């Protein structure tokens, strides 16, 4: 069941939010924020830049500091703190939900029952971790005492995109938070509305203030000042594999800030003959579609073995035809547009290039309405591994289908690409299951489902589609700085 | 006790090391290497460049593919290999320790008793970690089965420096190995020697070809190249802030590959009023003259407490003052040469940028003999935080020691650096022991002691001093790449 | 600040909880319950004995079985659910502090600030662990995937004791529902009454029937009924070593049942001649008098060095004769009753032995009031090793003060014990800091404090002070069965 | 390939191992030892009792003592010791192998493949852990450092049996003592004479005196005196469930004691209509009939489905016919005896209560030759879940095959005993097999294979068939005491 809204959402938080206070730009300049589904402004937010990032940077350092509440409060307290938030969140639901809807282009019905959902469940995870951090005690050789503390880096800017905007910021602040850092959060231009409401919980929580920073911007401008400055320590990055690179060079040249990168992938599926059809069908189908195709880890590479490939691909497009486009906010609308003006030029572009390199179409290739940047769910078959929609991240709804003979020869394929996000894997095989699972280069396999994703499990790429790993336990240790003392003693003891 | 080789030694292996075979360079071409306490030549060894790089990279990645003897063996397997050599470095330590000293100008009463047998125990532990790096099985929501898998990365390109090179080399491939992975390694220009005797000893162990290459050669040729390589997964690197910089650009700049670096320091001690100043006396002068002050965590400041200051300036200048330079190879010598011309000529410059900036001198302060790259041990006090002796690594046998009233302020005195590898804290205070190694950014602390390290501790710098932990049960962390598996299943159960 | 209940406690619940409902025993009969400081009546509480046990546990083997919504539901919502018992818990606090004071004689201010508080970190801190609970995935030798579960062991048994009814409750079902077990607790026949309040919470919360059952009653009738029944998996105590060894005898003669103990003390002090004396003086005396001296881990043995031995004596009587006694509800008041009349007849025969054996009386020596179990505050000094105030648990306010001048003889009458809860260390000196702790045979040892007791930290005993640990990362240990899995594949890979 | 001894074999270890020397019996007595195969006395061998366990708990005691070299030796070195102490079994395996098979009754090509090869490849996994074996360092709330330590527990008590001399005797010492305690071992009465000649490698490798002591003699002498101990800290045995309950109760009568136990079993096996049916016919039997039945893990009760059921009975009687009886160092001889009277008596006796309770003899089913404690393999069908051979562990060559239709059930079945060591599940169904074992209640589950034991798996039974987990990471836990050290501090910081 799904609530709404009784009222007309109306916005309020539109400016940089540093030391829990609400500044202007200092430059003045403000930017607009639209609705995808309408084309139309919703509001302007204050444009952050280098400037207001050095506010930010000064702000976190400061409340980063030795003897500051931050550092000295029990673990169990920034555990309570962001449990708390959790709390604040599921109560401002019906409304986050929405303006996620409004600004983002995402189904109410997903921005509630999942975004939100996910949002909430991954903070009270890692709300629970915060103090159970924990060093060694160390039988090091000599008469030594050594121990390790798992200390926070420090001063941590996060950089998010926009497509789901609100589950980036807590996977980003959750786990930062939980381990002791201070954060500097710029939001995707596109979508930085529901993040500056979370900082008003984050101020009514309790947080101390300059323990979380948030500065709405661009990319090359309040994004790149992140990336390039001398006082943050870490950075934190989803998005396009261009900017990851950009980055990682910039963290290079000034600070050799740690860097965590993820970025997107071509995921793929292979299909045995023995699978449970229907079941695989399902899955892949979601798995590419998803919010308008925008996922990460889309199953964008759909291998199905000879015998049933034709079934598989009947049945896919049966799937496509049923969505019916239209506004996020009605019930029954049960696709979106894409975010932006950018995106939808790249997804038409690249199932032109599919038209053109003999890919088979099997529904939908082309726009949609007269507002809104829309596009026809979109089926191609017999793909081959050359052809752009084959190698490229499309990030709209595009579903390649491609068959396989040679169970060597698929997987080689399937692991044919710098990306390395996730992969999926359907047959009734134990053996075969385990055995391509171990075999793919991806971060997260799936067998028999695709796209499950939960707040207990690291979640990252191999190649080019990410270092690190977020969530988890072993998520945690992308926000620790270990050091040793050692301590000389007169005699040691087992 | 310490033993002599019976012979004299002579040099074998000059080759670049691809499949477990002696290969030329493509080009032909060769390259001297010397020794630095005479500058003369010992050999020449063939010069690695891209192409070679580009040849021990395929060798890695055959070794590494699904299906090869180095994946499928068991974990257990790689210990036991990992052990013998161990075992067989251990047979050959005259050897190897001769050769050390000889090419690194390395005292060899400290390449024979704690370099090598640092080796030694390195690889013992790692070998023991082999069959004990686990994955998760991890409840996470909803119907399904999730675990996680440890895996190796895959080829790993290691840069090593030329202070510790026998340490070094088994720093790097000791985890790498343990952990699955396979390895291109190139040792510093100035000392290929040791490392390539070392790979006749992992042909000799039986590692599968191809599990470790070593490509003798140049840094902006041969190391470039590993750093800009697109199927090269990981680069680790230990040197100066210089190249880690160019490292990681060139990782983001090629394929986002994984860096981890340890990059020096100016690592500070903080001698309290109350501390045993006779122990601290010793630490912190070995800590700063080990092996002529070519030690990333040489204790390169050392701020004492006002009220014994003066008699821990005439203790230390005291001790530097019974040094006998000369060749590292003869009995009863106490300081070999600094390694080449560039170090030599740095490390002299600094000396004069002291004099002239007012420092105290109290001994030493220029170079040594008709031949070598030797440098009188020297001292300055009253030095001040502004000096060019205080806040560039030397790497030269050159101690700074400073004032301090303020215990607050000589923490931000501390700490306010961009290296950050290590700290050394001196006091008899429970109290001011952990209150001041919690406050000081640095990767280990030592309590009462200086230059303690084993490998069961991890080790890495905080801030510009470089990313990541090397040895410990935490550094494996950085040999490893975290799949997650999730799988559906009908109904699960606590 | 302190507040109250504004109105007069109610009693309402005193019958037996099995499946989340309220039964009458089967014999019909009812035993009474005291208020201690009064010596009246509070109310009839049904009395459960072997029939009733065996229902409780039918009823907890039910919601352990396969397929149930205990085993089915997702880690993470046990974990809300302990989350919602403890602000219920929050929210009743100043009726269950109330009740914890008046039925067992505790000074509500006690009861207020820290059981209560205790209980409301302790399962929060559980509810943390729920899904964060994990196996591993293991590289066994041969060509085989092998993981293991970390499954809830099934029905443990819980008897539990009356001088911290709350705290010993959510210490045992906090860690044990944690990791999904059912259980059956057994309250102290003195203290039946916040234990059935807290299962109306258990109730409100949500949790399925049959995984809490409480079933107030006697020892040696419902205790041992649990510590003999044939389908209890696990039993778990906390009281004398009596039951502890009956108990053990009992899983062995039964069922083999896993057990766990903890079983009280006569943990130490040694305090140096350089130890900050006041600091010493203050965490010793609060150490041993806390709750009328009726703590596990009470300082009954302190060691002073010779040098300041007189005055921590001195020091020590001065703090003892400041107390007031009476009703544990009335401010002010800071020494209530203790708990019954065979705690009351052990104290003063052991106080009548350090009068007889030669002890030095330094104040209090009897008892105190017409009404209410009372005992003056005690201090005895010259005490020696072979007193009966110097070897046996008091569990009453009975301070014990001996004299050392050699420190390996005084540590090893430290260790001269079967008993090894806890330990103190008061000193100044780092290395007897370290070495002293490390010497000590005792489960907690505090350096410079005393009595600090975390959510976060294992707790329990060495030597027949019990076994296991409770709480921390390890206690959750003791509530998990370990399961592993192998299974055959084709070939692995690592 | 597989060796003999060039020369017959003669026996020289026949005394008390106690500080690293060879005592008589204090009575003076002792004992004689045969060979199971021809009913021979090997020699006489001195027969300790509870004076002689009181020798060497002292000296166990004195070996841990705060201070001494076992506990002040880096642990890196008693990793070192253990590994050495390997390298010696390898080097003396002809010869272990030997008198394992002659002493025990046992295979030689058994013996020495796996016996062998278990014990060597066990130490070296223990030697592995020695230094990473590692407490926390715990963000506990208030302002304090908190860490602890994981102590050896201190003397450890080992009561071993006979059906796996060498390898039970390298599974209790190796985790022992890589964890730093000190052992006092009873060995079997029937087989003390490999561990005798492992104390001489004991002392040849370089252990202190005192940390292995080795006492052959009788269970209710020595065995007894060793359960009972007042100094001795934990007791870990493996034989049978009687004394596993006297055991227990021992300690509990005693000095509370810490114990572990294993205990046999009446494993079972399901085998799935869809399963490889060769494959599940191939690990049934050698699971039962391994080792003549000795295993603690005999695959037991094999539950076929129907429609597979009389083929598999088929195939499995086919295989059990190809035996060849007799002397266990004969090439090709593949079953040898039982290991003494009363195990002969036993099985025979149960072997009757099979015919006489209806099930059907499918062949063998009484004994062999003139000599020796020989039983004929013996495979019984249609057996029922009430008959004896179904309920007791046999530990003879008797297998038990039953069917069923109903797959939950079969699993009530399965789980229906107070037995719970281990289980096997043949299917080709990927959900059936992840649910199945989870469903059984067992401490090993094997998926498509039988028998796979491996030194990196935790390995114990859940119910009556032990406490506690032995082997792979989690199996040192039980050979730790976890001490908490709990410090004020100033002020902390995260
Ligand atoms: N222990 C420590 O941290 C220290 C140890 C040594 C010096 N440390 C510091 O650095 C200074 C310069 O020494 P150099 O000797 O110039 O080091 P380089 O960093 O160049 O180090 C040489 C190693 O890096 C390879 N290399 C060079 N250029 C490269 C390139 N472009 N791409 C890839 N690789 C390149 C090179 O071939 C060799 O293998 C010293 O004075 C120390 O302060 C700290
Ligand atoms: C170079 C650094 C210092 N060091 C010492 O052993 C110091 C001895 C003097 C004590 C005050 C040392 C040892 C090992 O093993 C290293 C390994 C790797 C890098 C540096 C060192 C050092
Ligand atoms: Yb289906
Ligand atoms: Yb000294
Ligand atoms: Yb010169
Ligand atoms: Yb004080
Ligand atoms: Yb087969
Ligand atoms: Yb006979």
């Amino acid at each position: 069941d799904l609530p709404v809204l009784l009222t007309d959402l109306k916005i309020q938080y539109t400016k940089i939010f540093i030391n829990n206070e609400w500044h202007d730009s200092v430059s003045g300049k403000k930017f607009p924020v639209f609705n995808p589904a309408t084309e139309e402004e919703l509001c302007q937010v204050e444009e952050g830049d280098k400037e207001d990032v050095d506010k930010a940077v000064k702000a976190a350092r400061q409340a980063f500091q030795i003897g500051s509440p931050w550092r000295t409060m029990d673990a169990s307290e920034r555990g309570r703190l962001l449990y708390k938030l959790a709390d604040l969140i599921e109560r401002d639901r019906l409304l986050l939900a929405t303006m996620e809807s409004m600004n983002g282009g995402k189904l109410y019905s997903n921005a509630y029952l999942n975004d939100l959902a996910g949002c909430i469940k991954t903070l009270r995870y890692c709300a629970g971790w915060a103090d159970k951090i924990q060093g060694r005690t160390i039988p090091i050789d000599g008469n030594f005492f050594t121990y390790t503390r798992h200390e926070p880096i420090g001063v941590c800017g996060q950089i998010i995109p926009w497509n789901f905007p609100l589950v980036m910021l807590i996977w980003k602040i959750g786990p930062a938070l939980s381990c002791g850092n201070t954060v500097v959060v710029k939001p995707a231009e596109q979508t930085p509305l529901t993040a500056l409401h979370v900082a008003s919980l984050i101020k009514e929580a309790g947080f101390p203030p300059g323990v979380v920073n948030i500065v709405p911007g661009y990319g090359p401008t309040a994004g790149a000042a992140i990336s390039s400055h001398m006082d943050i320590d870490k950075v934190a990055f989803t998005g396009s594999t261009e900017v990851g690179k950009l980055i990682k060079e910039a963290a290079g040249k000034s600070n050799l800030k740690r860097v965590t990168l993820e970025l997107g992938g071509k995921s793929p599926c292979i299909v045995l003959a023995d699978a449970d059809l229907d079941n695989a069908v399902e899955f892949a189908h979601h798995g590419v579609f998803y919010h308008q195709g925008q996922c990460c880890i889309a199953a964008s590479r759909i291998f199905v073995e000879e015998s049933i490939y034709d079934e598989f691909v009947r049945r896919s497009v049966e799937r496509a035809k049923k969505y019916i486009l239209g506004n996020p906010l009605t019930p029954g609308v049960t696709q979106g547009p894409q975010i932006d003006k950018e995106q939808y030029d790249k997804i038409l572009d690249l199932i032109e290039s599919g038209k053109k390199e003999g890919a088979k179409l099997e529904c939908g290739g082309g726009p949609w309405g007269n507002k809104g940047y829309f596009v026809q769910p979109t089926v191609f078959s017999n793909v081959t591994d050359e052809m752009r929609i084959a190698k490229e991240e499309i990030f709209g709804p595009v579903q390649q289908i491609m068959k396989f003979k040679s169970l060597d020869d698929v997987i080689k394929r399937a692991n044919n690409t710098f990306y390395g996000l996730s992969a999926g894997v359907f047959t009734k095989d134990i053996d075969k299951a385990i055995t391509i699972s171990s075999a793919l280069q991806a971060g997260t396999v799936w067998v028999n489902c695709y796209g499950v994703v939960s707040a207990q499990c690291p979640f990252g790429g191999f190649k080019m589609s990410g270092n690190g790993r977020e969530l988890g336990e072993y998520g945690f240790h992308e926000y620790t700085e270990v050091k040793t003392v050692t301590v000389k003693i007169s005699q040691k003891n087992s």
